[PDB]
């Protein structure tokens, strides 16, 4: 038996996972690799004639487009009902395989956790002037801005963006260069996806940065996800579901957090010390319908309006 996976996740991550799944299950996985969003476009063009059984992406906005388009099969309750609400479609059309959240990284040499305000909205304060980075071309930042628009609307979001720009940020290409800039002394704070600093700490346990959360429920703690779903058109849904269940198994979850540096979605996983306990993430995370992150174009407009793009 064999299934077809459309994977927005990179092969260096995917291949060890699918190879071990194949060895344990006897099911061969044929993978089409691509960009998460472009593969969602392709699925919509293929419609009911898609060869894909499983879609595994790393941005909730593209998954939301597929959910809205009616292309995703409802998963068995046994797969999704035990998962935290931040990690599953409420109606079971997809589940997170790992968590890719927003955090604030800070300098351990020039700052401390006491400098972290209650809300990401508070970073417009003069206390932070000239001390933070921004990567407005980064997909994680852009999806975070979409989530801010979903929760608070465009006028509050645009006011924040303009005030962040009026505070005097240093602009960086991506998350890695922001974390490097913290260590280099260019900035003291950065808004980043959670899984980059663990790389730095793995190469240098003493790297002078930590990362943490804003107050409970703040939009600055948004948990984006590497979501996985079964296509309605699939004629091999039992095997597709078996693949998803494998990715939720303890070995794969431990791999996601110890090797990839992403949060696990189940209990029973030894934490990555840079990330801390899953219970703390669940307390920190805002309640956001991740399917509503599909509206990238409205967010890019706001960033252009604010002069950040």
């Amino acid at each position: 038996q064999d299934i077809t996976l459309y994977s927005g996740r990179g092969e260096t991550l995917v291949k060890p996972i699918i190879e071990q799944f194949e060895k344990q299950s006897g099911i061969k996985v044929n993978v089409r690799y691509g960009d998460t969003a472009q593969l969602a476009v392709l699925l919509q063009e293929e419609g009911a004639r898609s060869p894909a059984d499983v879609y595994w992406g790393q941005d909730a906005g593209a998954m939301g487009a597929l959910a809205n388009a009616g292309l995703l099969a409802t998963l068995p309750e046994a797969v999704y009902k035990q998962l935290p609400e931040i990690y599953t479609s409420k109606t079971g059309q997809w589940v997170a395989a790992s968590g890719r959240s927003r955090v604030i990284a800070y300098s351990t040499e020039r700052a401390s956790a006491e400098d972290i305000p209650a809300s990401v909205f508070d970073l417009t304060s003069e206390k932070y002037q000239g001390r933070f980075g921004l990567a407005p071309t980064n997909g994680g930042f852009q999806s975070f801005v979409t989530a801010m628009r979903v929760q608070h609307g465009d006028e509050k979001t645009l006011a924040w963006l303009k005030a962040m720009k009026a505070n005097q940020p240093k602009i960086y290409r991506n998350n890695t260069t922001q974390i490097q800039a913290i260590g280099d002394g260019e900035i003291d704070f950065a808004l980043v996806n959670n899984y980059y600093l663990p790389r730095f700490v793995a190469a240098n346990a003493s790297f002078p940065a930590k990362q943490t959360y804003f107050a409970e429920g703040d939009i600055g703690n948004l948990v984006n996800v590497a979501g996985v779903a079964v296509l309605k058109s699939s004629k091999k849904q039992p095997q597709a579901i078996q693949f998803i269940e494998y990715m939720l198994s303890p070995a794969a979850q431990q791999y996601f957090t110890s090797v990839v540096g992403e949060y696990p979605v189940t209990q029973g996983i030894i934490p990555n010390p840079v990330l801390g306990e899953l219970d703390t993430l669940l307390q920190a995370a805002p309640s956001i319908d991740l399917d509503q992150l599909a509206d990238l174009q409205g967010t890019l407009k706001l960033l252009r309006d604010a002069g950040l793009l």
